């Protein structure tokens, strides 16, 4: 959260329920793997078991909200973070047409099996879309991965 604009942390508050599939409130590494892979990366299982384990600081085995932002405090930091931002955008952009769109986002959301409302999507735009032209493009993207 010290690492983070409030715009970030709202924008992962959601993104922490993408992840957590059972909605049991903790992410496991199994669930950390379905939807990374999903958002297109491509991790093996020892680095997502490093994942979890450089941020897990309870050593519970699981990650919470405050070390999932912990874990994407430190993502935005990966020395191939530009790469995998731009795959993440990629499977966000359906049409590639360099922006995502409310259908592409309810799209992606739909096909994480996450069930969403119209005021959600718009409020996840909100605050990544800096022309306000009611989408997301790639440089509004990379600007809310960006460690500031
Ligand atoms: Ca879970
Ligand atoms: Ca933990
Ligand atoms: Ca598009
Ligand atoms: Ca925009």
């Amino acid at each position: 959260a010290d690492q983070l604009t409030e715009e970030q942390i709202a924008e992962f508050k959601e993104a922490f329920s993408l992840f957590d599939k059972d909605g049991d409130g903790t992410i496991t590494t199994k669930e950390l793997g379905t939807v990374m892979r999903s958002l297109g990366q491509n991790p093996t299982e020892a680095e997502l078991q490093d994942m979890i384990n450089e941020v897990d600081a309870d050593g519970n085995g699981t990650i919470d909200f405050p070390e999932f932002l912990t874990m994407m405090a430190r993502k935005m930091k990966d020395t191939d973070s530009e790469e995998e931002i731009r795959e993440a955008f990629r499977v966000f952009d359906k049409d590639g047409n360099g922006y995502i769109s409310a259908a592409e986002l309810r799209h992606v959301m739909t096909n994480l099996g996450e069930k969403l409302t119209d005021e959600e999507v718009d409020e996840m735009i909100r605050e990544a879309d800096i022309d306000g032209d009611g989408q997301v493009n790639y440089e509004e993207f990379v600007q809310m991965m960006t460690a500031k």
